[PDB]
């Protein structure tokens, strides 16, 4: 059983929590005791080294909360666009973690820029789906999914020798999904959108 | 020799002292909520280990995002759904922090059930602001706000202990706003959404 992972995750966020908001020195002393022990039930459980956890797991000042993915859905004519990365060799929409002091748009505009070399705007937010429901993995943290869909005002698609690694594809031709950024049916739903602009946008 | 049997003794051990020696209500729910999982952990064979989980920290760098907020928006008979939190005597949505193991649309059906006892279900993505981008608040937080509409379909009008009042109001009747959960403009537009269930879902 690993159901041990998601207890030690709600140890630490509420310990998180109590560090932020509990203004009583004995409470506050409690919640960092608390955050310790998860910290260690952590390094244990993953054989991983005490501070590496710390840092990865543990580092975060005020409440705890999912961490932000940005993915962005980019069509020309009718062919939606993918980028490969390194890692996997497999397709994923443009996008990433969502940098602090960026909008949600800004983060989808400059990870079209810098993946693809398309400059967008005239944004529409089309989901938000949950990673943890939809791409299920062993995971410390919790994800939530924004798609964001744009139009290409300029720039220009990426070249590259030898390797193809920025394409536009159609619903018939899908490429080899890189599950964990996007599943076939999130993929799947993003033409359901194109087809029919005016139906109901997905929350988990 | 099982190390979690130890570990979850002293986190019972530790929010069982909290829960008796503490005086505010939100440190109070935070050791309840401690107790409870010690307890559910506790219940577990005590003869058997938890499955190991290596490279879990692998794939992870401690990347930060902005935390996630969410609004939940209820309409009964044209007013919109409003609480009243102590602190200062202002009024906001139902909502709060998104929480690790939760979906967007469990966040905002769980507070709405804690702070007035109303179910909700038949969920309707709105808006995602930027918090820095409408009610700048000196502290460093990077905020993202899902505004959720939902429908009142059971439970019981029940108020609550971080909660003083759950009233409806209409949109020229307005209560004094926590600004920082939910500015007027905010509200303006979820009464857009109210009359026009087709307007543009707003995303900063
Ligand atoms: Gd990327
Ligand atoms: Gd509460
Ligand atoms: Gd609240």
């Amino acid at each position: 059983t690993i159901k041990w992972i998601d207890w030690v995750k709600q140890i630490q966020s509420i310990a998180q929590a109590g560090l932020t908001y509990s203004k009583d020195v004995y409470d506050i002393e409690r919640f960092q005791q608390l955050r310790d022990i998860s910290i260690s039930m952590m390094s244990h459980y993953t054989k991983t080294d005490w501070e590496v956890v710390e840092k990865l797991f543990a580092s975060e000042t005020g409440y705890q909360t999912p961490k932000v993915d940005i993915r962005a859905v980019v069509f020309q004519n009718e062919k939606l666009l993918f980028v490969k990365e390194k890692s996997d060799g497999k397709w994923a929409l443009p996008g990433g973690w969502a940098d602090v002091g960026y909008t949600p748009t800004e983060v989808a505009a400059k990870e079209v820029f810098e993946e693809t070399g398309y400059e967008v705007d005239h944004f529409k937010l089309l989901a938000i789906f949950d990673k943890e429901k939809h791409q299920p993995s062993p995971s410390a943290t919790h994800v939530y999914k924004i798609f964001i869909g744009c139009e290409i005002i300029g720039g220009e698609k990426k070249t590259s020798i030898e390797t193809e690694e920025v394409e536009f594809f159609g619903e018939n031709e899908l490429p080899n999904l890189s599950i964990a950024r996007n599943t076939e049916d999130q993929i799947k739903e993003m033409f359901a959108y194109m087809k029919d602009p005016q139906k109901e946008k997905l929350i988990d």
